[PDB]
């Protein structure tokens, strides 16, 4: 006999269970979220949101909450690397598609830019979302402990932490957003390929006024070295306020005592990477965060589904792992709507590990390679283990001369400089992303593809998997995306003129699944226009054609024309997974 | 075979169409909007927004934007009788629950002020949320020319009127919004109960800095009587911006010259109603219109169904037509949604005339009888026609003195103001109206009643067809209206302590009806609090009962306590008329 | 759809009948040219011919136009 009955239990209340909260309050489904602390996080933590991420908070509708508080893009605009903050610079690139050879393709590729957030302030934005709503309940200082499943829900048992006092929760589904060391995932049998604390990283919060070092060159990363240091010990300061607020990460070697607590030695570690003694440094926070590099071979098991840090962990170098949370939980909940509802089977559900998963393993990989590329920069200027401060000043200085060893050294940190645009810069791995199997129906055509490394360059395509590709639109005098009017807990078939026999398709589609797919005429039907002629060229389609695309917005199927309209109720049933034991497996 | 086929068409882009449009896309309804005019209105129109407006619009998701344009309610706080806007004042009441006796009860009653919001503003908020949605589609310069309904769909034929094209819309219903003198209501057979022309309203838009005779008198409404005139030439100053932004209205004999282009005439006029040559008039908009007072005894025929000024027309007097309009549309949407996936039949849509025809006979009436008390004061004052200026100053300044005259002038003129209250303060009628038929089941106990005058005063309650009572939750800490909390498309059970059993009395109401109904426990089950107990207090069940609350916020059953969970499966079949 | 430049056509005009606006200062201050016919007498003192044109040119005449100079030019 349970105490509590609900449609989802989450476990979970960091970025990925309150995404999925927010996600499931704006489909009206009833859930309750556990979380294990009294309240949000309190410390920084992950800050960098990219473009998808904004489009994300768009659909869910907080994306001008977020913009109001969080540094804007063009404040990000390089990535530097230095000796001390007050000494020479050694190198610079554009970031976050702030460059000019860079800006044109990210402007073209999203409405939203990136922008930077840190998790104390974010998470409380995302809390305040989900009590307006008032379709879900959030308990903060609740643990879960443990489930069982069956064929029918599963059965979880959960502490009160104040009280003591123990109760059930019997759901449908269970979403596992218990981050780094998920009880869920444990509990499901599941454990993560890859290495456990690979590096400690030490992550000081912090005040300094470092505007006379920062504004002539902004950056969210500047990437130091005090000279007579060995390559391995830099020091990274991150900007959460310009120019006012910090933080600063070392990379302790394994035999190290770190004492988060010596704020007196962690304050003078700071002075040291700044080299200017006149900058009064205020500690707010010192912690110390086991880094992983690590993903999960399964992402679910029966009615139990894993999103975000308990399924994939990396290095924070190309800020992946907050937005790549965002990404799973949106992937996850408009299908637990359409189960929930009796309008899709299991089959839909096992599509959240077909699609999420591949995902994981690139982000674990991508992020892992940026963090062994930092190294490079010092390498490059002839820096090692046992070099003096004096030996160092004069690598830096003798850079710039006349000599053949100069030369090579300013031909490797070239090379090493240009890799770090797979942190900075790396456009495809944030937008560029396809789901090949999962909730979509392949239409014959190849993928497309070209000579550019797919790491660093986005190539728009409504090549069914892929996101739908961005355009501005305007209905009547609103400028809104092809983002902007697809989503939001449905499926929409855009299509243009002479598309009229999609009408009565769409129509059958919706009896044969009860599954609603809300037709959108392009530059026809007194539709939204196209006024760029943008959207014309990047759909792939004729003016005849569709492109289906599913509440989170990446394309299920698409029609080169109205010759094919007659495929969209059988289309429909393959993407919904609709228990039919004949239907052709 | 039809052009276009479509879920719903609306007939006119007004406030009430608007509202239809923006109900109907918040609740993922198909629809296409037509409306003959290639723009949104050009002035000020209706402008007073009420508590009950508010709501729906905090509903509807558009309460900010509203909100961030309006003037509040604290600049409306008088309504003032004067001479000249320069000249002495003759009476002033509190309006709009501004007033010391009526605040309490104005802020206990809603989450929401009064505001002020012209419709040449108000228009395109509306458009511009309905186009960010992008669920139906406006077409303005389209005109409606007839339709033919049938068993199953409505077939309207359109005009494009900068290409003179024609073409047909198939719809299963069809929403008349088209304002007074509606083609739709007229090609439905109806015609209204009431008289035309009852009167002639010259309504100037100006713009005067009137900031030295207003300011330490803050009123939406001075009401001038220029000594030397009859008491039927009454001058309705309207602030709009204050103090700089107004309009200036007359009702001018039905025989005279009104020449809305004689722009210096008016001009003069409206400097002679200042009583201050120095204050420079700059004429924005002249209009005349045609004031009525008659309602649709019926509302709807077979799919067709008819809101707004369509169905009641009345003086502007309380300012009751844009509000109305608003709920008009608000009353049907959420039946039409239910209607058209198969979930509620033609039985809940005969509903929107049986609760709304009533409001409109009642706002006609209030609003006529509102006006008919104007004249009243100067009335009281002695004024009639054929007085000179000399005689009707004269009147003014005697009326302090110890006479017995002056005496009994002074009674008639407090009874004249006391009586400008229904218009001034008139909670009842803006927010306690109740639904005794419709959608709802009753639940066999009598009706609240009181002493109090019920078009002055607001009773909250939850006997079912009133308006859910607003008390202050916490969910969490965020603070929200139990009017925040339901609504939104969605049938809510407001349950407390005790009130289990609710959860599988809901389940089965869903398996029989098709028909979600949420449960939301108010101070129990880790839900949103009640942090001064109103709620506990307003709620008038036990804390094991249950107040089922519409998509509309209007209570469609009660039930004392847990005992009756059993009966709600049931109760949502009889709210929707499921055969 | 912010522009130095909105190039405008009143339905019934021949194409040679351009109407440029020119935002001066976004969205309050404008130029309006036209191309008059080598024809027409142009009377640059006419502020209301001029100020009938530039209405008809907006096509909205709720839109109230303060006109602060009139030029001819000769291209
Ligand atoms: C100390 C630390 C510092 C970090 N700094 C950075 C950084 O600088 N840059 C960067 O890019 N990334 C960083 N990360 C990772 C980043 O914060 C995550 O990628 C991001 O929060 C997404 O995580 P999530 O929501 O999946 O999990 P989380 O943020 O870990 O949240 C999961 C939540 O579940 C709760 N929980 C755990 N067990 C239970 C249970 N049994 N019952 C109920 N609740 C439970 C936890 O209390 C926690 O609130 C950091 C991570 C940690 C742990
Ligand atoms: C000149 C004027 C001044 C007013 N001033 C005041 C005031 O001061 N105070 C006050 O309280 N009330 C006033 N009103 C009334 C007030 O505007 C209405 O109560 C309010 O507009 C709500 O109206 P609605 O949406 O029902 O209709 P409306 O605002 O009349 O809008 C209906 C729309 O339908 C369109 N239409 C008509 N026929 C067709 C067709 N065949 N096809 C397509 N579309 C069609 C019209 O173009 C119009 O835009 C005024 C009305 C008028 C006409
Ligand atoms: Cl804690
Ligand atoms: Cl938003
Ligand atoms: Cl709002």
């Amino acid at each position: 006999a349970p105490d509590i009955r609900v449609p989802v239990l989450i476990v979970g209340g960091g970025p990925a269970g309150l995404t999925a909260a927010l996600a499931l309050s704006r489909y009206g489904v009833p859930h309750l979220l556990v979380n294990r602390h009294h309240g949000t996080a309190h410390t920084p933590r992950a800050h960098l949101l990219n473009q998808r991420t904004g489009e994300i908070f768009r659909d869910l509708g907080i994306a001008d909450r977020v913009e109001a508080h969080a540094t804007p893009g063009h404040l990000m605009a390089n990535h530097v690397f230095m000796s001390t903050f007050a000494g020479p610079e050694v190198a610079r690139i554009g970031a976050y598609g702030n460059g000019p050879d860079r800006i044109g393709e990210y402007r073209a590729a999203s409405p939203s830019g990136l922008c930077n957030l840190p998790q104390h302030l974010l998470e409380p934005l995302l809390v305040e979302a989900v009590q307006e709503a008032c379709v879900g309940q959030l308990r903060f200082g609740h643990e879960f402990v443990s489930l069982e499943q069956d064929e029918h829900g599963v059965t979880s048992r959960i502490t009160d932490r104040r009280t003591g006092r123990d109760y059930t929760v019997r759901s449908d589904y269970l979403i596992g957003a218990d981050g780094a060391r998920s009880r869920v995932l444990a509990q499901l049998g599941i454990a993560l390929d890859g290495a456990t604390g690979i590096a400690r990283a030490v992550t000081t919060w912090f005040e300094a006024d470092l505007s006379r070092y920062s504004a002539h060159r902004p950056a969210l990363l500047y990437m130091g070295a005090v000279p007579g240091s060995p390559p391995a010990d830099g020091r990274v300061f991150v900007s959460l306020r310009p120019w006012t607020e910090w933080l600063h990460l070392t990379f302790p070697p394994p035999t190290a005592d770190v004492d988060v607590e010596d704020h007196e030695a962690v304050r003078a570690g700071i002075r040291e990477s700044i080299g200017d003694p006149t900058v009064d440094v205020t500690i707010k926070n010192v912690s110390a965060w086991e880094v992983n590099s690590a993903v999960a071979p399964r992402y679910a098991s029966g009615r139990v589904f894993c999103v975000g840090d308990a399924v994939h962990q990396n290095p924070p170098t190309n800020g992946l792992g907050l937005n790549s949370a965002v990404a799973d939980s949106f992937n996850l909940c408009w299908k637990l709507k359409l189960a929930l509802e009796g309008l899709a089977g299991p089959g839909l559900l096992d599509t959240y590990h077909d699609e999420r998963q591949p995902v994981g393993r690139q982000i674990v990989d991508r992020a892992f390679r940026s963090m062994v590329d930092l190294i490079g920069i010092p390498q490059a200027l002839g820096f090692t283990e046992g070099q003096s401060p004096e030996e160092q000043w004069r690598l830096l200085d003798t850079l710039h001369e006349d000599t053949e060893e100069a030369r090579q050294r300013r031909a490797a940190l070239a090379a090493a400089t240009a890799a770090i645009h797979g942190q900075a810069n790396a456009h495809g791995v944030e937008l560029g992303y396809r789901y090949r199997t999962g909730a979509l129906v392949p239409d014959g055509t190849p993928e497309p593809a070209d000579e550019r490394d797919p790491e660093l360059y986005y190539r728009a395509t409504t090549w069914p998997g892929a996101r739908l590709p961005h355009a501005w639109l305007e209905n009547g005098r609103h400028r809104c995306s092809t983002l902007d009017v697809t989503g939001r807990g449905r499926f929409t078939l855009l299509t243009g003129p002479g598309g009229e026999p999609w009408r009565d398709a769409a129509r059958d589609a919706a009896l044969d699944t009860g599954v609603e797919v809300a037709v959108l005429p392009i530059g026809a039907g007194g539709g939204p226009r196209d006024p760029y002629g943008t959207w014309a060229e990047l759909r792939e389609v004729e003016e005849s054609g569709a492109v289906l695309v599913r509440p989170d917005g990446h394309v299920a199927w698409r029609a080169r024309d109205h010759g094919h309209a007659k495929e969209l109720p059988e289309v429909m049933a393959r993407v919904l997974h609709q228990p039919d034991p004949a239907a052709r497996r």
